[PDB]
């Protein structure tokens, strides 16, 4: 019914995301920045040495096998359109390095699929029982990439001192150390997904410009074919049920529910 | 005949592609370096991406009006509808840009958005007669049209100092504190490869985008009057350049008001 903003992005992507509410009187969310890649605030020394990257050699456009981009990520798993193989361990994701800067190959070669952004047409809008929520205003091919999950670097021990704990995305130890994504203050439509469980959106671990382990980029992909009007999810995991199951149940609404 | 001896040499990185041709002699296209369209680094440089640094915008327009804060800076907007600089722009000492950027309240086709949005006009890599390779419009260039940028690898001062090769050197000089420069000799774009005129169709000017630390102005260059379709493009490289260089040749830019001959 009320559109209360064409588009939440700004022109920051390359489709606008508008926002709707057909529920209530709330307006457009406005406690938080977008932004539509990801920032800090305190320093993180990402290592951005362009001779520390590994990269392809390749003269095609990275279809074969011995593209160094695919065999650091397996295989290459996006087919001619950019969607992932069916075969594609959705259950397990493995690590994806698409191709950069320092590869020989060209800025259209297969192996580029999350840095070149949102292109689904998505609608940020009211649920009815878990507040704002993001729909997808297309039919969306199994495997396709849908949005990445945006927000402001932090390290642990600053995650440990934030009093809303709501928005956050780990990166788990590669090392001693480890950091997260907190979309609470800085983020981008991703921030809005709830949980489902029985996620149509599955998170992947991805390196583009940078191949600091330490950092990955978060790419939501589709898990089936996710029709026009539908809902967006993903699952939060245990270890934020752990900690808000104390507080409210699920309502996710599918009959194998885990969490309520 | 003229060859072609690539059809692009950014390999699809720019809007554009940016093809080589070879009329003069059997050179092929220049391959000792390596193309990136944007500035990189080797040994880390910690520039301040501190979100909460950036001085940004409140406009509720498309940033045209007077209160930008973004254009006060800057110490107005100089660019106007079309993305071009006024005539007032001062090409002889051109003032710091700061566009705006992500932390502003105003919207991505906001005016104060050019040299971000990037490279826009068809250029060639050319072999020329007696300056080694060049660049020219293939196209008309309005005037204050925003061009391209000077990008490679930002190094220290020291670093600098101890590099054999000079010649693909700016200099990105501080009135105070520490002092950076541009090295495109093995990390560059299309601009590498601009030769150097005493009476220039291309102006450079420090910018500023998605960061502000004002020891690493990214370098844009814009048009001085039309450049129109087929003319080489030029800059001058300044004093420092041809009192070192000036030992070894002189300017063949063949100006009649050539000052390095
Ligand atoms: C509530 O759900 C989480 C809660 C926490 C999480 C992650 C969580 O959900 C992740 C998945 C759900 N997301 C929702 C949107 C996107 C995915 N992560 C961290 C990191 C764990 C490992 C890496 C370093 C820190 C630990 N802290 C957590 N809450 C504490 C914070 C500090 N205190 C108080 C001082 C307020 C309370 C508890
Ligand atoms: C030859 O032209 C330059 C030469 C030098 C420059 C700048 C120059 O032209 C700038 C304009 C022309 N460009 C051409 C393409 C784009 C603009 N910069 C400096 C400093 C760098 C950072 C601190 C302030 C200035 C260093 N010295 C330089 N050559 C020395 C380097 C070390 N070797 C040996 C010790 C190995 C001795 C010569
Ligand atoms: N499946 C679910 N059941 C109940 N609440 C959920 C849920 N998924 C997400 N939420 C709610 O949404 C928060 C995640 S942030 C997701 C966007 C949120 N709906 C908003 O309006 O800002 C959780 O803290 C929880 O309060
Ligand atoms: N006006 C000029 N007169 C003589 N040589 C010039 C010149 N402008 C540029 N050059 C040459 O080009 C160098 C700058 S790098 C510019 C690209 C270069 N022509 C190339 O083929 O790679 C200078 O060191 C000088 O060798
Ligand atoms: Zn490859
Ligand atoms: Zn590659
Ligand atoms: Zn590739
Ligand atoms: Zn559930
Ligand atoms: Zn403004
Ligand atoms: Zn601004
Ligand atoms: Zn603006
Ligand atoms: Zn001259």
């Amino acid at each position: 019914e009320r559109i209360v903003s064409r588009d939440i992005a700004r022109g920051y992507e390359r489709i606008p995301i508008p926002c709707v509410n057909a529920v209530d009187s709330e307006p457009c969310p406005s406690n938080y920045k977008y932004v539509s890649q990801n920032c800090v605030t305190s320093p993180m020394n990402i290592d951005r040495n362009i001779t520390h990257l590994q990269y392809c050699v390749c003269i095609d456009d990275c279809s074969s096998s011995n593209c160094m981009c695919g065999q650091l990520s397996m295989r290459c798993w996006y087919d001619k359109d950019g969607r992932l193989l069916p075969e594609f361990n959705m259950a397990e994701p493995p690590l994806i390095f698409e191709c950069n800067h320092a590869c020989s190959c060209w800025r259209n070669c297969r192996n580029r699929v999350v840095q070149n952004g949102l292109r689904a047409r998505l609608q940020l809008y009211r649920t009815r029982d878990m507040g704002w929520g993001v729909r997808s205003l297309q039919d969306i091919p199994p495997g396709t990439f849908v949005c990445e999950y945006v927000g402001e670097l932090i390290s642990d021990s600053e995650a440990d001192v934030r009093e809303e704990d709501s928005y956050l995305f780990d990166l788990d130890n590669k090392d001693g150390e480890v950091y997260c994504i907190d979309a609470r203050f800085y983020g981008n439509v991703s921030r809005f997904i709830n949980h489902h469980c029985e996620p149509n959106l599955v998170p992947v671990r991805v390196f583009m410009a940078h191949q600091d382990l330490r950092f990955p980029r978060i790419a939501f992909f589709s898990t089936r074919l996710i029709e026009a009007g539908e809902q967006l999810g993903f699952d939060y995991g245990e270890r934020f049920w752990d900690i808000k199951g104390k507080l409210f149940s699920c309502r996710c609404g599918s009959p194998k529910c885990r969490h309520s």
